[PDB]
C-alpha cells in the first residue's frame, strides 16, 4: 500500500530553502525557489545571497541546501526515511569536516508549509584558515557527485549518514568534505528505520546571465540503491 508521507511526493512540489550561517564572523543569508519531483529524484533550484557578503564558496553549501525527495525504487521504498516523517518533518543535523581547514555545522527543519516543502537551515562554521581553499576562494564551480551512506539510528528513531565530497581546486587538486548526519523525527508518530542503503547524488551548478546578485542556480538528481 502507498504511505501517507509518500503520497505527498507522486507529483511536483515546490520548494523554499532559507539559510542563515556564520563563517569564521562572516554573516550571509541565502534564499532558495525551486521545485522537486521525487518521481525522478529531480530538484531545480535558485539560490539567492541576501545579506553579508557571501564567505565561502557555492558548492560547498550544496550538501546543506531536501533529501525526501530522493527517488526510492519500488522495492526499496520500506527503506525512505525522509518521506515517512511528512509532513511534521524531520530535524537534520551535519558536522561538515574540511580537510585541512575548519568545520560547518547545520541544523535544519525539514517540514511542509501547505503544500511547500520547506527547508530552515543555520550554519556555523569555525576553524576555516583565512587563505585556505573555503575562505580563500579556491573552488571550481561546476558539478560533483556524492554516495550517502545510510544506517539506521533507532535509539533516536531517526537515521544516521556519512560520505564524502571531493571539491575541485582551481589548480587541479581536491577539497575534501567529510559529512556525518543524523536525522531525527520531529513527529511522534511511526517512521521507517531503513536498512543499510545509500543516496546517489548528482549536482550541476549554473549561473543565470541575467541575475546580477550573487546566486547558484542547481539541477540535482538523488536515487536510492543498494
Amino acid at each position: 500500500m502507498v504511505s501517507k508521507g509518500e503520497e505527498l511526493f507522486t507529483g511536483v512540489v515546490p520548494i523554499l530553502v532559507e539559510l542563515d550561517g556564520d563563517v569564521n564572523g562572516h554573516k550571509f543569508s541565502v534564499s532558495g525557489e525551486g521545485e522537486g519531483d521525487a518521481t525522478y529524484g529531480k530538484l531545480t533550484l535558485k539560490f539567492i545571497s541576501t545579506t553579508g557578503k557571501l564567505p565561502v564558496p557555492w558548492p560547498t553549501l550544496v550538501t546543506t541546501l531536501v533529501q525526501c525527495f530522493a527517488r526510492y525504487p519500488d522495492h526499496m521504498k520500506q527503506h525512505d526515511f525522509f518521506k515517512s516523517a511528512m509532513p511534521e518533518g524531520y530535524v537534520q543535523e551535519r558536522t561538515i569536516f574540511f580537510k585541512d581547514d575548519g568545520n560547518y555545522k547545520t541544523r535544519a527543519e525539514v517540514k511542509f508549509e501547505g503544500d511547500t516543502l520547506v527547508n530552515r537551515i543555520e550554519l556555523k562554521g569555525i576553524d576555516f584558515k583565512e587563505d585556505g581553499n573555503i575562505l580563500g576562494h579556491k573552488l571550481e564551480y561546476n558539478y560533483f557527485s556524492g554516495n550517502v551512506y545510510i544506517t539506521a539510528d533507532k535509539q533516536k528513531n531517526g537515521i544516521k549518514a556519512n560520505f564524502k565530497i571531493r571539491h575541485n581546486i582551481e589548480d587541479g587538486g581536491v577539497q575534501l568534505a567529510d559529512h556525518y548526519q543524523q536525522n531525527t523525527p520531529i513527529g511522534d508518530g511511526p517512521v521507517l528505520l531503513p536498512d543499510n542503503h545509500y543516496l546517489s547524488c548528482q549536482s550541476k551548478l549554473s549561473k543565470d546571465p541575467n541575475e546580477k546578485r550573487d546566486h547558484m542556480v542547481l539541477l540535482e538528481f538523488v536515487t536510492a540503491a543498494g
